[PDB]
């Protein structure tokens, strides 16, 4: 349970990328149907997102994924096996492709600390990822579906930091081909924000670590 928003919410602090000035030099392709930037873009190897109004390929661009919240429509909440509930894809997914952008509160470290103390004590789960400078996406109350996928030792999917429009945002990216029915799973050690505690991994895999975090 928690409200559902279609954009990040900035509470006391702003992630700012510090860079912004961003020009492709990959070429428009002639067909309407052929995508624009592709692995060749300037900006998609620094992991920076075109601007709309500046970018060379203009409406080609498939480098402003998260602008443009082109998420997949798959998704799906489901029972899961000892890890409570978690998400899938009814459609195949391919590597490297976007999946969804993280949602939920930009909150600094002291306030997320202080609303760790002042309010989610007695909690079993953990919704959050760090951002950037000791800054945090807190989707304990606020977020997307996103704040769903479960943790794995050999994950499939991967939380990637974007800087988009001079701000940071994370969005989940495919590391693999995926297929139909499959459970989304990304590396919380990566992410998560260290809180003292510490919890078994249900994830079932020949190398599972056992613990997260
Ligand atoms: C961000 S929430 C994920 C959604 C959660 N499964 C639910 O039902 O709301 C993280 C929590 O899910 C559970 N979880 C995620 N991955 C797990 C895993 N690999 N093994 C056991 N529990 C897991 C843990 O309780 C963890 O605190
Ligand atoms: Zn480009
Ligand atoms: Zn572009
Ligand atoms: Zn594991």
């Amino acid at each position: 349970s928690y409200k559902k928003i279609r954009s990040n919410v900035y509470v006391d602090v702003k992630p700012l990328s510090g860079y912004e000035a961003t020009t492709c030099n990959c070429k428009k392709p002639d067909d309407d149907t052929r995508k624009g930037c592709v692995d060749d873009c300037l900006n998609r190897m620094i992991f920076a997102e075109c601007s709309p109004n500046t970018c060379p390929c203009g409406e080609q661009c498939c480098n402003q994924r998260i602008q443009r919240h082109e998420w997949v429509q798959c998704l799906e909440r489901f029972r899961a096996e000892e890890k409570g509930w978690g998400i899938r894809t009814k459609e195949p997914l391919k590597a490297g492709q976007f999946i969804i952008e993280y949602l939920g509160e930009v909150v600094s470290e002291q306030e997320f600390r202080n609303r760790m103390i002042e309010q989610y004590h007695n909690h079993s789960d953990h919704y959050c990822l760090n951002l950037d400078s000791g800054m945090v996406i807190d989707s304990y109350r606020m977020g997307n579906e996103a704040r769903f996928i479960n943790h794995s030792c050999d994950p499939n999917c991967e939380m990637q930091k974007w800087s988009v429009n001079g701000v940071y945002r994370i969005g989940l990216y495919a590391l693999k081909d995926m297929p139909a029915g499959t459970e989304l799973t990304y590396d919380y050690n990566f992410h998560m924000f260290n809180v003292e505690k510490q919890q078994l991994c249900k994830c079932g895999f020949e190398k599972c670590r056992g613990i997260i975090g």
